[PDB]
């Protein structure tokens, strides 16, 4: 299943750039035989050695690999990928939505109803992940887009599948990764990683959507990461004084440091703030 | 003792970009009184609280703060400092010796004894600091400059000194920064931090240095923390095969995982690889 070989400009029209982390770069682009357009993540190949550009080839792999066992209508989806010389370049599922964050700014007034709607498709999205046993590892705000914004509810759509890594039964995986606000601990303390750690980040991202301010963000990450492993936050009713307990509860559960004691997917999704029982 | 809050371009003509790392840009540039070079870094101020973008009042005075005590030869020295609104302006020495280790490319071989020359500097400078209680904590070939190229033996410069901090007695400090290339263990493991981690690189820096490969430079980040952390290097005679055991044994006692255990900077001194005893 190697790379197409071909140049992509012979099959595609690269547009403007979308956006660029730093050794992959994006641009919209179109397909010349369908006039359809599609997200193009162009990711710079690395030089050689200690070369400080430049992805490895397994990283890359890796997220290609990925990617392509992932087909699920919450998650971003690969429709094509080339290689060259220089990059690697995937021929991705373009998102407009801009992110999830954004749109709820323009939204005056959330709703904890309307909120668990978007929480909610995150899980569904997660869930097909994990399922695959796989994990983003990298979910944050700026990782949450939209399809269309121009719907009342929109579509969710989760992308960036650089630090998502393939987690297998009985073979150790530990290293240190993402922003310093968003991981777990088993992170932090560089210590053995699971599916575990995206729950963590769920809650944080929960936390943030309906107060607005996150649990352990500090002045500085040195502050930070003590939040993180003390796992030291608050529900101040400056920003609670709100929400129900409910909502508070599920929060509870995942911004737990103990992996087995913390919610697992399927367990976040059938909690009452989510999947009302009753 | 604030910062002066004129705008820099008054008594100064901003040249050139000289380099930019992230929420600092450096540009060359002239003291208009004099006619005088110096180079002038701009700390973009945050934003503000989840800011991405913008470095905290601490971490920029805790920068500056520290530059103004350190006043050594083989040590960078900041001129003066100006503050706006936008960005916090630091008008540094000039070095143009470019990069030490570039310096050493065009060479061909490199003898021992020249090379401790280099490294001696190195520590002369590092024990300074260290005496003034203070950890550089960021030393990587990168930052390790030459005044003036022109010499036979040059004057190293260490400079970047963002990650430099202030060590205190009975004030624990632990944290996670630094390339994963040249950091110690206590770093990568989340543990208490001392001037103790700068020594495990000078290491690094001498056997990159001498044989010209990284000891614990993995294939991923991932595989390179396991190295860092089980301490897994070797003196492969493909590159050693040449170097004196006297090299080898000062190597040795710098990547040692035990804090207490590693060389102190005097102690690296005293070594007879560096100063030879008889």
């Amino acid at each position: 299943e190697p790379f197409k070989q071909q140049k992509v400009e012979d099959f595609y029209d690269i547009g403007e750039e979308l956006g660029s982390g730093q050794f992959a770069i994006v641009k919209k682009c179109r397909e010349k035989s369908t006039g359809l357009e599609y997200a193009a993540k162009f990711i710079k190949k690395r030089q050689s050695r200690a070369s400080r550009r430049g992805v490895s080839r397994e990283e890359i792999e890796r997220e290609v690999s990925i990617l392509r066992q992932v087909l699920h209508h919450n998650v971003i989806t690969l429709h094509d990928v080339y290689e060259n010389r220089t990059d690697v370049v995937l021929i991705l599922e373009l998102v407009s939505g801009g992110e999830l964050f954004d749109f709820l700014a323009q939204k005056e007034s959330l709703s904890e109803e309307e909120a668990t709607s978007f929480i909610k498709q995150i899980l569904d999205g997660v869930n097909y992940l994990h399922t695959k046993k796989i994990a983003h590892f990298d979910l944050k705000p700026e990782n949450i887009m939209l399809l269309d914004k121009n719907i009342p509810i929109p579509h969710i759509k989760l992308i960036d599948f650089g630090l998502a890594h393939e987690i297998e039964d009985g073979v150790e995986f530990k290293n240190i990764f993402g922003t310093p606000e968003f991981v777990a601990p088993e992170i932090v303390n560089y210590e053995p990683l699971g599916l575990e750690a995206d729950m963590w980040s769920i809650g944080v991202i929960t936390y943030i959507l309906l107060s607005g301010a996150s649990p352990f963000l500090g002045d500085t990450k040195q502050e930070t990461l003590a939040n993180i492993t003390s796992v030291s936050y608050d529900f101040d009713e400056e920003f609670f004084s709100h929400t129900s307990e409910l909502a508070k509860d599920f929060i509870r559960k995942l911004l737990v440091k103990e992996t087995r004691k913390r919610l697992t997917i399927q367990e976040a999704l059938r909690h009452p703030w989510i999947t009302p029982v009753d």
